[PDB]
């Protein structure tokens, strides 16, 4: 199966994706999707209300949904459970047409509308909105799909008078997919890879992307998903971690969001180990503390852009974005004047309205707490100062501008703790201490998700490459730490980080299948005995 | 380009050739000449931490499972001092080893691989037959044939995965590092199979990792062979740490270590979850999660229809049920038969029973099979033959008989249960029990679902039948029943690179280590974006 990267689009004025997603977005302006649970083909509510906000005008109820309760969560792993069989002895083929069908909506009729619902319920800006919702689920399901079509070609060596055959089985029992609020796509991924190989899902999305979530539900169950293969089950986290973790019949955990919930779930699994029929596969993408390390023959006007773009776009509240930056004593007052200079640029505001906009609100009301906890810690802490930025303003939407710190202490909380949130702390190191920082830039925090090196100098590139090694996942040269693309750069990282499966790689569905091999033999079988015996 | 990329090299292997070992041949005049050299020795093997060769208080014992007075080997348990300096030394170890180029990794499996297949075969397998009770055929086909097998398939599936890499478009270079996992693996090896410690141990090694590698102490004579094998390859110090230990006690040292990275475990399942619960329970100071593999046992099937060439099903049953001594997690245990063959099955089975020898498997190659592994083997096996005896659902057609007065010796036995639901039906012996249960004809369907639900496992099955409708529905209805599967073929004997092998329900977390993806468990890998030109401005057009 052949594919490549859905493109880009640029939106250039009067072109035909800007005047689409310009009425996309108007359909959304004032308006409530009354979003419910769905098992099976079944629309289900329950009186737990919840509401997604946008985030950057919170008066706007984007989404009504509700939470599943213990007893609706257990019908829909019966349910689910009752699927499985005929959707796993599906040809891989035919279940990969369905993802297939669902990229081409995706790409064509229903991109405004991911695209607007993205942005009006996430707060993302066009282009955040176009990486994500268009081209990183569009290429999720088409890479994927190549991938396990090409997987079923992976067979084993066959000697006469025998033939043997893999079947790649979906792992028996249902897998749970709970997804993050910041990327629509990441959502997609972590239901769809699995139900792709052949499993059945309870998919939990983020409360805060609910309506772009069950955007990309819909148009799964329209692209021809049959019924009990995805359940779309908004819940109470902790509910819905108990429940599934208490089920017998779980067979995997498909996680993108926070260490601590990741490690619960893990610890649930381990404490109920007895009661299920298999072992359950746990997958995890956390979060990182991510770097920008820069040596003094860096080309400055690199670092300054991509720092910028890593930092602050979509308002910092990605797990790859650049948090950390380090630079060099001799290249502090250029990167300084050039960072406060460009900050004073950067709009914030209505990201449907104003197209200018670079990032817009962070995601609801808690973020906006913690951040401001931060910008706080950032106006204590006798080794902060804050260069530019702090201000943030919570009455309309939750907005926070984008922040520079300078850190005279490497070894500060700020530098290891992740934020999630438009808050950059820049550390300024000796050029005689290169070797020594670089020793700190793997050392310091408890993470190893993504970073980047800004030099111009082959020797340098080539030892950091070295003694960076598992201080990133997702290493870059010369480029920002943050975008990702299905296919060309697998994204995962370890230490805290999670478990590394590298979705956007070939080898994450292998995650999902528990394969079977066959061997049939044509003639009969000789006697028992053998001859060196006689 | 600052970052240089070499082209990936591709290697061609093939399986390690059974041996005939007939009158005359020199393998057959080497394998009695080692098993000579084994005779009346007992060989002191040391823990070994880098090249250091160190003793400690707690002395142990190997014994010949078929002469128990014979004391194959004198070795000793790692304290938790020794498994922590075993530790660090391998963590100080491992970055060089991890940056070695997986070729120059894979070399050292390739030359151990050709020492195993020319020059130390009959030592490994006589160690394996004098230690663990093997007869000629089964050393052959593990300490042999398998082992060189893992060696060489899992180098070639190792140096081609650094083909596999993404996508590049301009203005960037992007480029997959299969590293190893940042910490150390732990290696827990059964007494069954002397391939499987060398898999265990040798597949985290070729991707990069640093091991300690804790053997069963009933194969440590074999698996020592194995490891000397290795260093003398070229496997440098601190790798593979050689340390037998007291299982709960190096279970407790590893999950306490926050460089602790995987567990590679073969295995009963109790162990194995408890070890799973321990890296839970400790999840907080790792630097990073675990990875947890284990392969345990099963409760295994020959399913047959009344299309079926009988004497495929007698012979390949009694090979899977008896062979080794049913010692092993793909061995038959229930026999599932249509009343209309089962008094040409029955009549055939009673009469090649009788003519099956147990005896001393060094001296009288004539043996099909030899004693089990140890008075603990031994002692619930006996327990099985008694509940036999005082069920009444359970009725003992052959064998059942046993005596360890100068090995663990225990006839083949065959009973028949008509409870189909019997707890012998369910639960693992690992020894030569086999239970039959005669199903009527029409129920076929019916038993197949009971094929499927009576036990909590999956690991193997087979089916017989001659009907091909009827072969594509039990293919389909024990889809999740075996993870090896077979056709008019016995459940056992598994070939790396043919039949991967492993299941799951409660055999394990089926990794199918045989098989090309098995080494993906063993690496973490790091994506490297380079980017050639200079970034833009911050801003994107659109914005304007």
């Amino acid at each position: 199966l052949k594919v490549a990267n859905e493109p880009i689009l640029a939106f250039s004025q009067g072109s035909p994706e800007r005047d689409a997603l310009q009425k996309a977005l108007k359909d959304l302006k004032g308006q409530t999707e009354a979003i419910p649970c769905v098992v099976g083909d079944e629309e289900v509510w329950t009186s737990d209300i919840q509401y997604q906000l946008s985030p950057f005008n919170h008066a706007h109820k984007v989404a009504k949904f509700c939470y599943a309760d213990k007893a609706l969560l257990n019908r829909a792993i019966d349910a689910a459970l009752a699927a499985r069989k005929e959707w796993d002895l599906k040809p891989m083929a035919d279940r990969a047409q369905v993802f297939l069908k669902a990229a081409d909506m995706l790409s064509g009729p229903r991109r405004a509308e991911v695209l607007a619902k993205t942005m009006v319920g996430q707060g993302k800006t066009v282009i955040q909105a176009e990486i994500d919702a268009a081209a990183e689920l569009i290429d999720f399901f088409r890479f994927n799909a190549k991938f396990a079509v090409e997987l079923e070609g992976e067979q084993p060596i066959s000697v006469p008078p025998s033939t043997n055959h893999t079947v790649y089985r979906g792992l028996e029992g249902f897998v749970a997919a709970i997804s993050p609020f910041n990327f629509t796509a990441i959502g997609g991924n972590l239901a769809g890879a699995p139900a792709l190989m052949g499993n059945v899902v309870l998919w939990k999305p983020s409360d805060t992307a609910m309506l772009a979530s069950y955007a990309v539900y819909r148009i799964l169950r329209e692209a021809g998903l049959p019924p009990n293969i995805i359940q779309f089950v908004p819940a109470d986290g902790p509910t819905f971690g108990d429940t599934v973790t208490s089920s017998e019949h779980l067979c995997g955990i498909n996680f993108t969001g926070s260490v601590p919930t990741f490690k619960h779930l893990w610890r649930q699994v381990a404490q109920n180990l007895d009661r299920f029929r298999t072992f359950p596969r746990l997958a995890g993408e956390c979060g990182g503390k991510n770097f920008h390390f820069v040596h003094s023959s860096a080309d400055v006007d690199s670092v300054v852009s991509g720092t910028l773009r890593s930092a602050f776009e979509y308002g910092g509240q990605k797990c790859s974005a650049c948090s950390r930056l380090y630079v060099p004593k001799s290249l502090w007052p250029q990167i300084k004047g050039r960072l406060l200079e460009e900050h004073s640029r950067i709009k914030v505001g209505d990201p449907a309205e104003d197209f200018g906009t670079f990032f817009s609100a962070v995601i609801d009301a808690k973020a906006f707490a913690r951040i401001k906890k931060w910008l706080e810690h950032a106006r204590s802490s006798p080794s902060l100062s804050i260069l530019a930025g702090g201000q943030c303003n919570e009455s309309v939407g939750y907005y926070v501008e984008p922040c520079i710190i300078e850190s005279k202490d490497p070894q500060e909380p700020i530098m290891k703790e992740e934020i999630f949130g438009p808050v950059l702390t820049v550390y300024v190191y000796p050029d005689d201490k290169y070797r020594e920082t670089l020793k700190l830039v793997d050392s310091t925090t408890s993470y190893g998700l993504t970073g980047a090196v800004f030099a111009q100098d082959k020797a340098i590139v080539q030892e950091a490459t070295r003694m960076l090694r598992n201080a990133a996942g997702n290493f870059y040269i010369n480029d920002k730490s943050t975008g990702s693309v299905v296919g060309q750069q697998p994204f995962g990282g370890a230490r805290a980080s999670g478990t590394n499966d590298k979705p956007g790689g070939p080898h994450y569905i292998l995650r999902w299948t528990s394969p079977q091999v066959i061997k049939e033999t044509h003639k009969p079988l000789g006697d028992w005995r053998y001859s060196y015996m006689q």
